[PDB]
C-alpha cells in the first residue's frame, strides 16, 4: 500500500506538488501555488505513485498563462487550503495527475 516518506523537504516532492497544482484550474482565474509540503506517501504500481499533501496560496499567474515555479508566486502568505494530490509516473509513458482534492 502507501508507504510514508520522510523527510518531506525533498526537492522532488516540491516539484511534484508544483506539477499537480499547475493543472488545477477548475473555477479559478489564477493558478494556486505551493507554500509547503507537509506529508508524502508512495506506492509502486504501474510506475511510481506519489500522494503529496501540501498548503497552497493563490498565485500571481492567470490560468491563461503557462504555470511556472519561477513566475507563479504566492500573492500572500495566507494559506488558502491544504490539498492532496496523487501523481502517477509510468515507467515509460507521460506522468499525469491521478487525483486532486482540497479541504
Amino acid at each position: 500500500g502507501w508507504q510514508k516518506k520522510t523527510p518531506v523537504d525533498n526537492e522532488q516532492y516540491k516539484e511534484l506538488a508544483h506539477f499537480a497544482v499547475s493543472k488545477q484550474v477548475e473555477g479559478r482565474e489564477f493558478f494556486d501555488t505551493v507554500l509547503e509540503v507537509t506529508d508524502v506517501e508512495t506506492q509502486v504500481v504501474a510506475g511510481t505513485n506519489y500522494r503529496i499533501t501540501f498548503k497552497i496560496a493563490e498565485s500571481t499567474c492567470r490560468v491563461t498563462e503557462t504555470y511556472s515555479k519561477e513566475t507563479c508566486l504566492p500573492k500572500t502568505r495566507d494559506v488558502k487550503s491544504t490539498c492532496t494530490a496523487v501523481i502517477t509516473e509510468p515507467l515509460n509513458n507521460e506522468r499525469f495527475v491521478h487525483s486532486f482534492t482540497c479541504g
